[PDB]
């Protein structure tokens, strides 16, 4: 059944539950994100009001095929109203068109939704600073101190230098990045950009990508693979195996390739700088797994909270477990005892 830190009480609203049928109460269902853990559920078919953002909309259109009628888009940093209630959309710096939702409920209590968010200071100077808000619906994916990682624009610094470096001491290099899913576009428009090559992508690739509003997008991306020096392939396809076969389709245009799998976090964050990072190498292949996040690190998580000083905390993610529960209960208390609030 849906789970209660999925419901807003005091609306009949709902945020990214789209997989449980028809959820009894449920008058407007809102969606944070285009990623398929969170609209799971969502098509053609689909005959209740969704609330998202103009990019959201536009791949709820494109490539779900849902009917422009139930889709409603709303513009970001607008108060706006609800049946009956104000809501705020806000950037949540995770995915194009990713956002956070402010609901005003008519009792007076303000609620935060986060969706997926990867907390930075400049979300001190939103409209979040100008008022209270009461309960917070937090993103808790990295909610404990060994994750720690790099700046987005460090992590974006390696790739370019190695990529540059590579293609230069080899123009028969080919740059290949992994993709499942949207996000995480700087680091393969970034090096196409250092290059002057456009990035090659399949067709179901380039339509999602022309979903979200990306400016001169047109000048940055295509579809003929011949003309272009860095490839996208599924994150599947990002092994030896994948990549000596994807060589061989090249049709001998290409004898080395240098390949980037944008990671989230993995231990040897625990240990090694991005200066120190190594690929793993069979032959003419190199792989190298970057710490490119677009969620929030515990310390960023944790400075946002304290920040925001919310009198009730409600974890959206890693809630299966006792274990998982408990931890995260046990970080929030120190956070307030900390801070004061
Ligand atoms: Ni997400």
């Amino acid at each position: 059944t849906c789970p209660f830190y999925k419901k807003i009480p005091g609306t009949g609203f709902t945020v990214d539950a789209f997989q449980y049928g028809v959820v009894e109460g449920c008058t407007a269902y809102f969606l944070t994100h285009f990623h398929s853990d969170h609209y799971a559920g969502l098509s053609k078919h689909f005959t209740f009001p969704v609330y998202c953002s103009e990019i959201t909309g536009n791949l709820l259109k494109n490539k779900l095929h849902v009917q422009e009628q139930y889709i409603h888009p709303l513009p970001l940093d607008t108060e706006c109203i609800v049946n009956g209630v104000k809501v705020v959309l806000l950037d949540a710096n995770h995915c194009p068109g990713a956002v956070m939702i402010l609901f005003y409920l008519p009792n007076g209590t303000v609620i935060l939704h986060t969706g997926d968010f990867r907390a930075d200071p400049s979300m001190e100077r939103s409209l979040l600073a100008d008022q209270k808000v009461h309960m917070l619906y937090l993103d808790t994916t990295y909610c404990s101190p060994e994750y720690t990682f790099p700046s987005q624009q460090e992590v974006i610094r390696f790739a370019i230098n190695t990529a540059f470096e590579a293609v230069t001491l080899n123009p028969h290099a080919l740059v290949v990045c992994g993709t499942y899913s949207i996000g995480k576009e700087k680091v393969f428009l970034a090096i196409a950009d250092v290059l002057g090559s456009k990035v090659g992508m399949s067709q179901e690739k380039y339509k999602t990508l022309q979903c979200l509003n990306i400016p001169e997008i047109n000048s940055l991306i295509t579809t003929d693979m011949c003309s272009s020096l860095v490839h996208l392939l599924p994150m599947m396809q990002i092994n030896f195996k994948g990549l000596q076969s994807h060589l061989k389709k090249c049709g001998g245009k290409y004898n080395q390739i240098l390949a980037f799998r944008p990671t989230g976090w993995t231990h040897s964050n625990k240990f090694t700088r991005i200066a120190d990072v190594i690929p793993q190498t069979k032959g003419n292949i190199s792989i190298y797994g970057i710490p490119y996040s677009e969620h929030s690190s515990y310390l960023e998580m944790k400075r946002f909270v304290q920040w925001l000083k919310p009198q009730k905390i409600i974890p959206t993610v890693n809630v299966g477990t006792w274990k998982s529960r408990s931890t995260m209960e046990k970080y929030f208390r120190e956070w307030k005892l900390e801070a004061g609030y």
